[PDB]
């Protein structure tokens, strides 16, 4: 069937905007999946785990007899998706069990770690979702061999399609890099968004950087991808000597033994794949990477062999059976036990990506103290474990379940508990009043409550206007928020915060964070005045006010808005349309294509566009809720062509006379345009929809505006 | 950017059960656009219609100053991508303005006829949608053209994003046959479901077949499409002649000049396409197909010109300005107004297709009666208009407004009006203890009112449970629905119908199309108590039985199931894989995914299966309405393997002792492969799910038995 993609590669996409409907989900409109948590009975599941973790299976035998190894790399996979750069991947919506995930080369045997898991999935059915269980069994097999986890949260729900995640360009699997869709350039810079080395990888490429086995140099590959997935050194080290404290790797033949990956495989096979004709194909001739290394004496109980080995021997280089490079401390006795026969020994071996740890310098600080002080590594192993298994569950009120832990991370972005009564319905209504008198504009008002609410992301939670991180660094001063306008408005809104919360009674008083989003609220009730009409904008409070030393400046630099369409911004010039970029900021806000129509055309005529530029402003009466974005856009008297100076602006002129009516980008135009987002531009351009207009966009206005708000949910 | 279909192209494809989400609907859950037409002030819409025929635009000037020509093509493109096998395509939907309709080759310069609809649309707003629109403007043309329709109906509530429709394989615009995608093969037979000679053309190629200006040849093109659009001689020979009694063709210039079309042009065409470099690019410039023919003395007006024409000359072939292939009327003198100077004047021209209706022996007889007799062909054409542009709209039950014909026609399957009481709910009881009573099984019952309910199509909103047309040719004779068990089965519902309604007073009766129905209800019930549960299945009165005369026989052949994954059933071999079919099937009863899922989970263990195949009946309690299937499929103590003797049917064993357990063909397995259907199958396979399957099936056969029930809408 050709399709339109075929006839027009690049005509935007808007599916990924109607991705995650009520149609493709399973689930009644009511469920709600923390109600159905809350009453699990997780005593219970992790008694079933714990069972299960020596309970091996012909079709899949488990290693030593204990399945602990091929769960935990299941798990750090489920999470190691993640990219700081767009909170994308990671284990917060399971999707390691749909494409592509489920047949990346780096996730091969996986398939048989989910279908291990079916059993208890099906007995406890909707009260625990594959996203929670593929973590908590990660937990499960940690405890199982020994080692204390630091805590678990449940409170993922289940996804039923495939998220839409730009992957990479590559169109061969594990693609060296310098290929033509290449994700590396200039001194080995990667791609943002990109945080692996291959298309397939998790991170990198364990025999070392496109395959040369020199630890020193897959240090800076290792390093490089773990800040794209928000780990520091530290971080790193404990993860990656802690997981291979644990299991092995498999490689017993050669890798053209194994068959089709899961997506390819046929019907039969029943969602597995990588069927391998090498001997049995599994347990003592299971291959899987093709490396075949067993890192430690005791590989299914926790200890500090990983780090005696590494440093206690000299290594040198080898090969697996399948050909790939390893390492093998050949002044060693056979102290390594095989995985299947009592009667084998082995040598100590390690991956090149092992041997980092201790011959990068900056590692080796680390990895040494971690040898010497193996309590330290521990615990800078199970904080780095939580981190890695929660960095993209958003808000702590989203974490559910007994084994929470009570200790706040600076990681979490932490917004402070609430210990007073809150304002009620009239004292929003004087708060209101007293931001409209002070004499603060409505493209004041609402510039300022977007840019603080607008930097929620759905991908990982993060981001949002609880808090009021808009008045700390970095968020103040960055370009997108008009950082000397934003201090101004931040000033009166703090004199108004001040004088009420003085003039009250028992305790109650609110937030400078709460104050930003009302006076936001005010602002869009004040534009809906001046276009004739009286509205009341929702409004809930309860939002908190995070202090500077609560918040990591660093990791905050990645929400920092670089392109952003609802106020005409772009940051510098991309590869990627500016319309693109729009349709991606959409998709992040959780919005619909109808959504994102609304609100850009609403927040265009209230002044909501960085440096107050006139593109897109298609309006005589700036500052009033009307629908005249889209009556304009859509007048046929205009007519519209690039300008020779820049052709991503627009000029509109007067078809008939040629004199200049507006000037627009391609994000205003588009809407004029693209065929889907054209039709909706009609619905609210149209005579009879100046009512729904205004009530979509204060609608799609309070969504932004709670985007973060878990306390409510 | 890499996408899964990139990977795995021939995975199957679940988003074309997931468009037309209420993501993308800008309108509200409950919007209702039957009730927003009913109140459109229709006569307001047809005054504004007719000042708009004469109101030139400078940017496409009005050839002759009139766009009535314009306009009919227009209304007949859009409703002439209609194709009988499968219903999709026709004018129902408004799908023209979307890709790909809006830049067919064929279709161009059509967005300029759209954009001229604009105002209108803009003024009227929800009340009258796109499709009802572009219907009524045609209507309108003619009207104030000087002839007289046969009525209109409105009703055909927009769309909002393009429909799934496969159009063939060719990639390349206008491809002639014989290429790799060929959509012909043998002698000259074009595949199913395409109702149209190359890819991107409404019907034929005005040029000839190829190409080729041979208008015998072309008559055997156009009487293959015509007939796939469900018209016969007559309806062909008057829509092609009343078509061309209007208007004028434009081929100015060489078809170079023409740039890109809308979905490749420009952010600054806003929508529009094929701009043209030649001479002014529009007006006495314009070129759209390249042909230049202007067929009647009076385009402006309703003639009897185009067969006067049409026989007084002999025809000589000629070349347009553009190099196509044409026309001209030997020895005639210069009768044919020109579009824009007054001064000149034309010969007489002819596509080769308006010679293929004097030319072809069976169309020039049916054109020298139109000759002779003008007022049958105004009637005709009329009539044929009004099939043209209703024929996808489904029952009369759907039509609006005041313009509605009164006159049923036999393409419109029509169903008796009800003149009776209808059986209330004790009724119902009675009748359901009855059916049981009878010894009908919970297989018949079941399997009966899924073939009688399942002939429903979206597309077109053919078919359905109303008018029992299941007991009528041809559907009593189809493979499909087991004739022979049918008809014991109709026979007993018959007696039982006959035996209740002698019992009644004042007119009461039940008609054995609500019967049928109701007797299905039963099944389930009494399924749901074999399993130990207590359920009630909702049922509507109120079908009606047709009667033979009211049945096309031949119109009545495109509904028949040749594939039916619900009853797993495939007549031949197809080269489509099964589980492709089952998607399409599920598409053309308007089910999601889950609801597919379900569906065909339950309809396994009641057996619905043609033939009573065990395959897929993975219950020990056949029968029994439980979840079985998806407990079964799913349980890894299973293997399955392709038999010797059919690569397409599966043996599932034990995996531990080789024992059979079941049977399977691809329509059952794709649930426990294909990654979002397994996670759907886990959902109901799952220990907490038996009343969710139970009320989840029941949900499903209830919506799939009321498909057609237009009259309660
Ligand atoms: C530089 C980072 C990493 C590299 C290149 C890497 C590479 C690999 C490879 C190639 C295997 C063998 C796959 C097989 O053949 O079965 C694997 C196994 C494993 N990895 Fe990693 N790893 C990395 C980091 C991690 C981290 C962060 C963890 C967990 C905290 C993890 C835990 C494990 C475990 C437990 C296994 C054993 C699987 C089994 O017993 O079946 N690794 N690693
Ligand atoms: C064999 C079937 C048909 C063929 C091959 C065909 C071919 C064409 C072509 C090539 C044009 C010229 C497009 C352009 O250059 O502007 C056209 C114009 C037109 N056709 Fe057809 N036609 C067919 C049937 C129909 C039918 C069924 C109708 C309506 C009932 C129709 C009504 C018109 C009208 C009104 C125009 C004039 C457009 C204008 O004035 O701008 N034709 N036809
Ligand atoms: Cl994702
Ligand atoms: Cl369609
Ligand atoms: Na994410
Ligand atoms: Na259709």
């Amino acid at each position: 069937g050709t399709s339109n993609r075929d006839w027009w590669p690049n005509q935007l996409d808007l599916s990924i905007l109607h991705r995650h409907s009520s149609l493709s989900d399973p689930m009644g409109k009511d469920f709600n999946y923390a109600q159905a948590f809350e009453k699990l009975d997780l005593a219970a599941v992790k008694r079933d785990l714990h069972a299960l973790m020596t309970t091996s299976q012909d079709w899949w035998p488990a290693d030593f007899g204990h399945y602990g190894g091929l769960f935990i790399r299941m798990a750090w996979h489920s999470a190691g998706t993640y990219r700081t750069a767009d909170g994308r991947g990671g284990a917060g919506e399971g999707q390691q069990r749909f494409a592509p995930l489920n047949s990346w080369p780096d996730n091969a045997n996986l398939d048989k770690a989910r279908r291990l898991l079916w059993p208890i999935k099906q007995k406890y059915g909707r009260a625990i979702s594959w996203a929670d269980l593929l973590i908590l069994t990660g937990n499960v097999a940690l405890e199982s061999m020994g080692f204390k986890t630091f805590g678990f949260a449940g409170g993922r729900a289940d996804t039923w399609e495939p998220e839409d995640v730009y992957w990479g360009s590559e169109k061969i699997w594990l693609e060296l890099s310098g290929g033509p869709n290449s994700r590396y350039s200039g001194d080995r810079q990667l791609e943002n968004p990109l945080a692996a080395v291959e298309m397939g990888l998790i991170y990198v490429n364990p025999e070392g950087p496109d395959g040369n086995p020199d630890p020193v140099a897959a240090a800076r590959d290792i390093r490089d991808t773990f800040a794209r997935m928000a780990m520091n050194d530290e971080e790193t080290v404990a993860l990656i000597a802690g997981g291979h404290t644990f299991g092995k790797t498999h490689g017993a033949g050669p890798a053209s033994n194994v068959g089709a990956e899961p997506e390819a495989a046929g019907i039969e096979a029943q969602g597995l794949g990588w069927k391998s004709a090498y001997r049995t194909g599994k347990g003592a001739d299971a291959i899987t990477s093709g490396l075949e290394v067993t890192w430690t004496t005791t590989p299914t109980q926790w200890s500090h062999n990983f780090f005696e080995n590494l440093f206690g021997y000299e290594w040198e280089l080898t090969k697996s059976p399948a050909g790939a490079h390893q390492w093998v401390a050949k002044g060693a006795d056979a102290v390594i036990p095989d995985a299947f026969d009592p009667s084998k020994k082995h040598r100590p071996t390690m991956l090149t990506t092992d041997l980092s740890l201790r011959f990068d310098p900056a590692y080796e600080k680390i990895s040494r103290r971690f040898h010497e002080n193996p309590e330290q590594f521990a615990d800078a192993f199970a904080r780095a474990w939580f981190k890695l298994t929660h960095r993209d569950m958003g808000p702590r009120a989203r974490y559910l379940g007994p084994e929470v832990p009570a200790e706040v991370l600076l990681w979490q972005d932490p917004i402070p508990a609430v210990d007073h009564p809150l304002i009620d319905a009239a004292d929003a209504a004087e708060l209101k009043a007293k931001v409209l008198a002070s004499g603060l504009t409505v493209s004041q008002l609402v510039s300022t409550a977007w840019a603080a609410a607008s930097t929620f992301r759905g991908s990982d939670k993060r981001g949002g206007a609880n808090g009021a991180r808009i008045r700390l660094a970095p968020q103040k001063d960055w370009e997108a928020n008009q950082p000397e306008q934003l201090a101004a408005v931040l000033e009166t809104l703090e004199a108004i915060r001040t004088a009420f919360n003085g003039a009250q009674r028992g305790g109650k008083q609110v937030s400078l964070a709460d104050l930003i989003v009302l006076a936001g609220c005010a602002g869009v009730e004040q534009a809906a005045k001046n276009a004739g009409h009286a509205v009341t904008v929702p409004f809930a409070p309860g939002r908190a006010d995070a202090s500077q030393e609560q918040t990591d400046v660093e990791s905050m630099a990645v929400l920092e808005p670089v392109a952003d369409g609802f106020r005409n911004y772009l940051k510098g010039k991309y590869r990627v349309p500016a319309e693109v970029l729009l349709v991606d900021k959409a998709q992040l806000l959780t919005l619909s294509a109808p959504e994102m129509t609304v609100l850009l055309g609403g927040l265009r005529v209230l002044g909501a566009n960085v440096g107050q530029s006139r593109h897109g402003v298609f309006t005589a009466r700036e500052q009033a809720l009307t629908n005249d974005f889209f009556v304009n856009l859509l007048d046929m008297g205009t007519e519209w062509k690039p300008t020779a100076a820049d052709a991503d602006v627009f000029e509109g002129r007067d078809r008939a006379t040629g004199e200049l009516k507006w000037t627009g980008t391609r994000v205003d135009l588009v809407f004029g345009s693209h065929s889907q987002l054209r039709a909706l531009a009609e619905v609210y351009g149209s005579a009879d929809a100046q009512e729904k207009f205004v009530r979509d966009f204060v609608a799609v206005w309070n969504k932004v505006m709670n985007l973060d708000r878990f306390d409510l949910a």
